[PDB]
């Protein structure tokens, strides 16, 4: 189902993959074993749906914070690094890839989103959400608009939830309390609630998406977009003149935008764990192969200590970084995946005008809360039980 003596990867669309391939294509050139790369969709999805029964890739590339899930099913090997080689990473980096006393990954890249702007048409970017209504009037009657950027996907949205006081799971003395979800507090109100009414107020349009902002600030038809680095790229094929910023406040306070690492897992069910090692160790994490990444679609402040010193002259990165240390890095628990659920019903709602703000907050709150316990009694219901038809029967019922 997965075939000894070759490697498959996973890594999303939005990534470099064609410089990925190149570096697959550097290994295959010198143990002679060839390296393919692929990117199906929702990958974050089809990787446990299709790893669980043992098929899927070797390895599997997504941000740091589905991985705890993946290793709490068993999905992942524990990978083992010499100490000298996991000095050549920041510490921080190897920490988010840590779950339970095992790594469970390698760190790649360390991403945040930044306030992406165009220079030519804002010249000065507003340093506020609160003045982006007006800057949308003005631009407004010169054919243009203020603010496009994905409204689909949570991970967008959430920097403005989180700035005035959202958060996902509480973090107190080293662990999180499961119990203690910050998704319907006044603060995660606020921020949503300026977000709809900029929708109200039509300054922006509740079905944009990924490819429409991206269009849209590309081709000059709006001064700002919310993205990461792999998207730098695309811009730079654009011509246009822009900058990389820091995100806008709200209420006085930065923009908490979720940080994510890039990391790289291999498959518990993968026979070629040793090569999958080798290719990550010593081919993907060095000068010569994140570059080669790098160059296809920008991976943000990689984990690599030598070659983040070079990226860290980059505005681009150095913009990243303030957008980093003002935010959070995201939980790698496994709880994480029924919060991010939630939210994407709860911000799809509320823009959609399905339901309010309140209405949509209160229910993400109830449901990320008990769907988060719910994934906890799972795995101790499997510890009891294993898979007697009790086993299966008792989850059958405790989720609906
Ligand atoms: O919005 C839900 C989604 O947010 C994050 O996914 C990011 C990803 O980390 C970035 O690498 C880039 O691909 O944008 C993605 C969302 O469009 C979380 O990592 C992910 O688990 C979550 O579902």
């Amino acid at each position: 189902k997965i075939e000894e003596g070759k490697l498959v990867i996973w890594i999303n669309g939005d990534k470099g993959y064609n410089g990925l391939a190149e570096v697959g294509k550097k290994f295959e050139k010198d143990t002679g074993i060839k390296v393919t790369v692929e990117h199906p969709d929702k990958l974050e999805e089809k990787f446990p749906q299709v790893a669980a029964t043992g098929d899927g890739p070797d390895i599997i590339f997504w941000a740091h914070d589905r991985f705890g899930g993946y290793a709490q099913s068993g999905l992942l090997a524990e990978i083992t690094p010499a100490a000298a080689f996991q000095d050549k990473l920041y510490p921080f980096t190897w920490d988010a890839v840590r779950y339970n006393g095992k790594l469970i990954a390698y760190p790649i890249a360390v991403e945040a989103l930044s306030l992406i702007y165009n220079k030519d048409l804002l010249p000065n970017p507003p340093k506020t959400w609160e003045e982006i209504p007006a800057l949308d009037k003005e631009l407004k009657a010169k054919g243009k608009s203020a603010l496009m950027f994905n409204l689909q996907e949570p991970y967008f949205t959430w920097p403005l939830i989180a700035a005035d006081g959202g958060y996902a799971f509480k973090y107190e003395n080293g662990k999180y309390d499961i119990k203690d979800v910050g998704v319907d507090n006044a603060g995660a109100k606020a921020g949503l609630t300026f977000l709809v009414d900029l929708i109200k107020n039509k300054h922006m349009n509740a079905d944009t998406d990924y490819s429409i902002a991206e269009a849209a600030f590309n081709k000059g038809e709006t001064a700002m977009t919310i993205n990461g680095p792999w998207a730098w790229s695309n811009i730079d094929t654009s011509k246009v003149n822009y900058g990389v910023t820091v995100l806008p406040t709200f209420k006085g306070q930065p923009s908490k935008p979720f940080v994510g690492v890039l990391s790289a897992g291999i498959n518990a069910a993968s026979p070629n764990k040793e090569l999958a090692k080798e290719f990550l160790e010593n081919y993907l994490l060095t000068d010569e192969g994140l570059e080669a990444v790098n160059k296809d679609k920008p991976l943000g402040a990689v984990a690599l200590k030598s070659y983040e010193e070079e990226l860290a002259k980059d505005p681009r990165i150095a913009a990243t970084m303030e957008n980093a240390q003002k935010g959070e890095i995201m939980p790698n628990i496994p709880q994480m995946s029924a919060f991010w659920y939630a939210v994407r019903t709860a911000v799809i709602n509320a823009a959609s005008g399905r339901q309010t703000v309140d209405a949509a907050l209160a229910a993400a709150q109830t449901n990320a809360a008990a769907d988060a316990l719910k994934i906890t009694v799972s795995e101790m219901i499997r510890d009891l039980f294993g898979d007697s038809d009790k086993s299966r029967k008792l989850l059958e019922s405790i989720n609906m």
